[PDB]
């Protein structure tokens, strides 16, 4: 229960003895006791990449000592290895520049760095602002950390999950290509379609979002670092920003660059708005896919029952055949969350004033959440549902054999009028087209098997 | 690191030894590893009120023994006293009916209740479904918990915070009523207005939201309990729902009732959409208020600087006068979050099918978050900013004395043309209206003091 | 091609000879050539009610002669009778205060009024600003016209349409109360439900929205008239605003009042945000209802086919049975429009500054459109679909007789385990519950038709 | 007042004698009397491009006579030359596939084409379905017309207007580069910034949206034509779709292609969702630009007054200096409209079922409107405001001279402590930091004029 006494302009303040933040973080924590949404640790890691790269760049410019640079890099690598997650207690609902989380990283980095210097018997000392935040400002760091973290989240979470689900749907598309079912438009019976063709629509949806995500994610590589307070770059070396972007690229493997216009970099979030547009496009596609799956799996006796899906929750021995599509429900709830998150991001990006947009935490919070919700949603839906999508061939065959929508294939052989009578007769008398077409005398058994081939009704000719 | 082995139809599964949930919660936890948003503990407490009331109602109907009832009630009160929050690990992104969190409560309640029975040397045993979920269904419990939790959140968090901020603005309105400033419309100079009158606009915004919140929160008192699986009430006593609503009311002090139409109660969330409409109304109002405050406090030399706000973060000795309106920024970020949350809720309420809307967790998540973000946001903005709003009379007086918009008060005395000359001359020559009116010879110095009384320009006459 | 030459302080400008607006409307029209959305004529009528009432009120205050008042009233009644719709050409995308449409009404009224005075051989002349806009401002008139027009739109369009559709669903609910179908939750087969009971959920949705609409529409009765430029009421008689509200009430039969806080009245649109919350709630309900109808009508052979709906478009004689639910598609398209309109309104209401919110035209445009889209949508969906909803009892009877979800009723008679065997057997062997129950020897043919009463399975007992 | 009697399956129906549509359009018009939003004529022109190309392609395949092809092509070019706009009376709120507008084009084209054949003494006759709609379906035509119309609207309206406003802002950026003002962050005074630098942020926002619009508009070039009813291409030649896209490209000059996946092409609108994501990004950017402009223009005496904007509406001679930023208000209202439109589009794209998304009209309506509102908004704001943005140098110079934020440039010379004393003294005693620096004895006036150079404070060094 012990504490450490820190100091600032307002006086003495207790910090928990086992926590590495300083007086700024503790007063900021107390001054914004709002909500339940901690500032995402992913942006903290983005700050650590930035502070790591800044230490090296400042060293290169002869502005930071070797020992200090080594100690800051070490402390930054402590954060990035996930050893210090509990030393970042600030909420999303802080100041709109994200300054307090910037100084939270400055203080923790400095605390761990000074421990390094002492263990190595150094006379030097790290200070949060003069050293860890050197050449930086409260205003160009959080947008840099945000873009670093958002791009990494796309690369490490969203891309592999999109590819996982897409490859499964592609495989189902190829395996079920020979299965002919009855299409539905307006929810009404339509002409035949291969089950694999229907699945191919879901699959190409994911290909389209992948193409579009590659376009929009590229603009997130543009970093604000180097604009300092108002975008002019005052109090920074003319090479500092490019150097930092270079070292973040080195450490992450992603081709970050310093923005061509730092005034845009502080005042705009149109690049994140565009990215979130891709996320909403994917969300809507995933909702449509998930709805098709659960409708196709509906039943067992009063629904469509064209496919089965895996049962992951225990059912009832007295209710055999009931499988709730619970993975579809998760994915569609994720989908509507992304759509609401899209509202926030689009609004917040419009609300900038002069030299800075101060809505950056809420933008980071919503965009990141949309990324990992789509990522985890697709991965889980893939593993726990999509890989287990199987046709129920008996029900699909019955739909094909019982359908009246095949009758148009009789038109080249007996004419529009004779086919119409057959379709009307089958409708009124509850017959199949085969039963009707033979009882009218217009088509024989051999002719009907020769003239009506559903495998010739799912392609242009 | 010890574990307890539980079992279901899928086999044996390890539960952490110090955790009170059963095989269903543990399998559900593993099957939905999605996102970072745990199902809100507030809705767990709503479930605890429900399970508590249902134990008493079932006891009244002769369906539950006294010992089982007392043990379930005790277990529910353990949950409601905050002793068991760690035993509810499931995320928002689960089944769309919230079944899994229902069974999480059934298991934890059953676990604690059986401990009670054994500590009292009872031969009876509690079972999660047969006892804790007796007369209930997977489908009518979560909407009941949701409405219980949302209404309580309005009563305990949103209402007191709204009244706190509103009372403060009312006090500033009365204190600054005698302070005459220059209105602005289109951001252009306009006729005088009392500073208290401008604040009265903010205050009445909060009064209006309170009136509208009293109307919309009343519909959240309608509970689904008693409709069971599809709304028909099968497998429940005809009095069960009404008895449960009665006991929840007894235990909470809020006048809950069983819904007049259980089919609506399972399939619709229009009552929550209306409530969230009020929350969005408040959010937009608070954003406007917060923008007025930070614009009035802008400066110290290149802004409007009509007011001072308290400084909570440490400033700079080399930058005196700079106070960032950081509480305004927090409150506007909360405001735009609520607007996005409103998008989710409105969408999700439209997506029901047949006998059940299965978007309930995400609706609960967003609406609850909107309630406590507005509550915490208003409370903190009140304490850390609003109570410290003070006028800067020198700056306000200069705006009034330098304004050309007072010239219209000369019209009844010297005429429109005579006043127009004075206003045009003052604009061209950089004079005050007083200086211009004397150098034209149209008004004396004594007449100008008698004819231009700003305190007569802020009321109808 | 004839023109009339008007003039202002910019010079001479041609007005079409057959058009009654003046130089300012002509200049405003040329300065905002934006989009395709004319400022809605309904808000012009709101202005006409306002100018009419203002003329009488000013006459009562001894500020306007009787002949001028009579001529202005006449001109306003010309507008309200729909004789002058072509004299209002300005778009929504004008100034944010609606000033240009205010002066459009001032000029047309003045033009028609001077024709009246000349036709009655009067020597006086009406002026748009000095007479038609007397005691008013650019800023308090448009919000007044907006609230007048929106409330009337609720009364004359939305309320009759909501009652028409609600009464139809109520009638279907009563007629189809004896029809027992199979419920669906998560799209999976569930226990029985009366068709009327399922419809009763749609019906009660509309009752709920009617209750909530009566609450939110009441706040639209609060008018801004009397606040003038900034809310202080300067240049208006202290009784003017209340008198105007009184006479608008007299002429419309709606109980309008002058707002308690004119500063709120100019700067806030939270009352309209709340109203739009009701509209979005109704829109989401209508989407759910419309989706239920088209899914229930899906088929003829590969869907659910529980109901028929009227066919309004000619189909093909070669495709008998295909009826596209085109009215459902119209209603859901209207529904999503209302949800996007809700976004605009909530955003725009947050964006006010100081003494005036200047987003009033776009708020009017979106809110009015939502009202008449829901009104026309409900009316047409009622007339062209809802009234023709009919059950297909053969398909409904088959669902009920083929369902395994009735097996629960066997439990009190033979036990859980025997009933489970019957349900398992019926599932494996493709049997009905009756066929399975008699082949196991557990239930008699007479016992089955005595123990399984679906009419006893749709109520609590 | 004369009528022509047409007929269909339901009987005889009157079409106005001067209108060229047939019985199906007249019946569809009566059956959807919903709203006030006519189906945009732009999508009618997209249909005309499609019917033109389809006539040629069908002729190339030997499915259509030369004379029929020439007559259909002629009728289509009559539509595209704007001669027939009044013959398309159907509203947006029709069926969700757009079938009725498809048939509206089929009937008008057929009517005009038969007039051509009879004028050329031809015995052949055009039929709306068998000829004008040959090889097409109700379902793949409207998405083709939508993409054709949307892409053209981007090319002909949005792109030229974006470039106009951007080129203007670039010109102001270059002219005002030598003007040094005071930056604002959080609305608080900050370090200096060139006026041109601040404008460069606006300009680069438009560059960014141009880059992102080039990426997203490309996906709108993928057309559904060839998928026919369900995407399988049945009842169409395997080359038909590609031929149509080729001839639309020939006639428009835009590189349209037939979609790689027709099933996606009918069921998805993620390509339009992404495009509308760009439009919302631009809208948000334009709102920020417009707000900076009206805040910078605020005044004349109680605002910021750093710039002047042109006055387009006549003002009052008794209120000189009053210029309402009315073009800024227009542009921000357009901006929030685009944001609400984005909600509709994102929702509607998620709501497809199986082989067809039937939300296509509402998607077309909102996306087109967003395009032309931004286009007309940018063009008009450019012509009527942006081109006339001029600095008010005396006010900008006074901000720079009066600012305390320049003091940091004294640190390299006198140190942090002595500079802090100067800034503190200047703040307390209402001095310029020049007056304070000389009164402390720390800096000579020759030193101050040499050490403090704002032109060196707006770049890295
Ligand atoms: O962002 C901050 O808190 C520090 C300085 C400023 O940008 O005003
Ligand atoms: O959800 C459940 O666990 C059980 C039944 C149902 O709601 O279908
Ligand atoms: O809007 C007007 O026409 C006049 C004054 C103002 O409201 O700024
Ligand atoms: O819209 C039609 O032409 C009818 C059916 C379909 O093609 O889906
Ligand atoms: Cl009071
Ligand atoms: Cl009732
Ligand atoms: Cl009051
Ligand atoms: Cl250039």
């Amino acid at each position: 229960m012990s504490v450490r006494i820190e100091h600032d302009t307002f006086g003495e303040i207790e910090v928990p003895a086992d926590k590495y933040w300083g007086a700024q973080t503790e007063r900021s924590k107390r001054n914004f006791p709002v909500g339940k949404e901690r500032m995402p640790i992913e942006v903290v890691y983005g700050f650590a990449q930035l502070k790591r790269a800044a230490a090296i760049a400042n060293f290169d410019l002869g502005k930071l000592s070797e020992a200090k640079k080594d100690a800051i890099v070490y402390a930054c690598d402590q954060i990035l290895s996930g050893e210090l997650d509990e030393h970042f207690p600030l909420v999303v609902w802080q100041t709109g520049s994200g300054t307090q989380s910037n100084m939270n990283v400055n203080e923790v980095v400095s605390y761990v760095a000074n421990m390094y210097l002492k263990d190595h018997q150094s006379d030097e000392s790290i200070h949060p602002n003069d050293d860890v935040n050197k050449s930086q400002s409260s205003n160009d760091t959080f947008p840099t950390a945000m873009h670093v973290a958002l791009y990494q989240e796309v690369e490490t979470k969203l891309e592999p999950a999109l590819k996982l689900l897409r490859n499964t749907l592609k495989e189902k598309e190829d395996k079920f290509d020979s299965i002919i079912k009855i299409g539905r438009t307006h929810l009404q019976d339509a002409t035949p379609i291969k089950l694999g063709q229907e699945i191919s629509g879901w699959r190409y949806m994911l290909d389209r979002c992948e193409t579009m995500l590659s376009e929009s994610k590229k603009h997130i590589l543009n970093l604000a670092i180097g604009g300092t307070a108002v975008g002019t770059g005052i109090n920074a070396h003319p090479e500092f920003g490019d150097k930092v972007a270079h070292y973040i690229s080195e450490n992450t493997g992603y081709p970050f660059v310093s923005s061509e216009n730092k005034f845009h970099a502080l005042t705009a979030h149109d690049e994140v708005v565009q990215l979130h547009g891709t996320l909403k496009a994917l969300a809507g596609d995933l909702m449509k896919i998930a709805n098709d799956v659960r409708w196709l799996a509906s039943g067992p006796r009063a629904g469509l029952a064209e496919i089965s899906i895996p049962e992951n929750e225990p059912g009832s021995s007295i209710m055999p055949g009931k499988v709730n599509p619970t993975q579809c429900e998760m994915l569609t709830m994720v989908a509507v969350q992304v759509m609401g998150n899209d509202t926030v991001v689009g609004f917040a990006s419009s609300q900038g004033n002069f030299e800075l947009n101060v809505y950056k935490p809420v933008i980071m919070h919503n965009t990141l959440q949309s990324i990992y919700l789509l990522a985890d949603g697709m991965e889980t839906f893939n593993n726990n549902c999509a890989v287990g999508i199987e046709p129920i061939e008996e029900n699909i065959d019955n739909y094909l054999n019982q359908s009246l929508m095949l009758v148009t294939a009789l038109n080249p052989h007996i004419g529009y009028e004779k086919a119409a009578q057959i379709a009307k007769k089958a409708h009124k008398e509850g017959l199949t087209l085969k039963e009707s077409a033979i009882q009218t005398g217009y088509v024989t058994e051999e002719q009907f098997e020769a003239w009506i081939k559903p495998e010739d009704m799912v392609d242009p000719h």
